[PDB]
């Protein structure tokens, strides 16, 4: 009612269909009056891997300190349209809190260990058109309570 006031905006920094990397950019805004503990916040980006390989996420920049933002990859079960895996982004305790009526960006890439290609065009979370942050319900966010933003596939 006031404890999940996290607005999530998103775009893709690189929009090549055949791409050796995926470039998620999130903007998270605390739209409420109470601080949000980022250590409890998770984000998901859903996609089809187009050839499963070990993957790595890098956060290149966030105001909270890029080293405090990490990613792991999970398989969808069962798989569904546009989604056989997701990236899950997490924040460490050193990321701190997100103050009332403030926002932070989280800018990351991910790639396969052998740098082989993805097809972005079929990915559930991919936005082929946005060039700026946009309110996007095809990425999800979570608190300790569970889902707080978006539509899971
Ligand atoms: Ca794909
Ligand atoms: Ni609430």
């Amino acid at each position: 009612g006031s404890h999940m006031n996290l607005k999530v905006e998103f775009f893709n920094a690189g929009t090549q269909a055949q791409s050796n990397s995926i470039y998620p950019k999130f903007r998270l805004t605390n739209t409420g009056s109470n601080a949000i503990n980022l250590a409890d916040v998770k984000l998901h980006y859903y996609f089809t891997v187009d050839g499963d390989k070990a993957q790595t996420f890098w956060c290149d920049w966030s105001p909270v300190g890029s080293s405090n933002v990490t990613g792991t990859f999970v398989k969808m079960n069962p798989t569904t349209t546009g989604a056989d895996q997701y990236l899950e982004i997490a924040f460490s305790s050193a990321a701190g809190t997100l103050a009332a009526n403030t926002s932070i960006e989280v800018q990351g890439r991910f790639a396969k260990s052998d740098w082989t290609n993805y097809n972005q065009a079929d990915d559930y979370s991919f936005n082929s058109s946005a060039t700026t942050y946009t309110s996007w319900d095809k990425v999800t966010a979570y608190s300790a309570e569970g889902l707080i933003w978006g539509i899971e596939p």
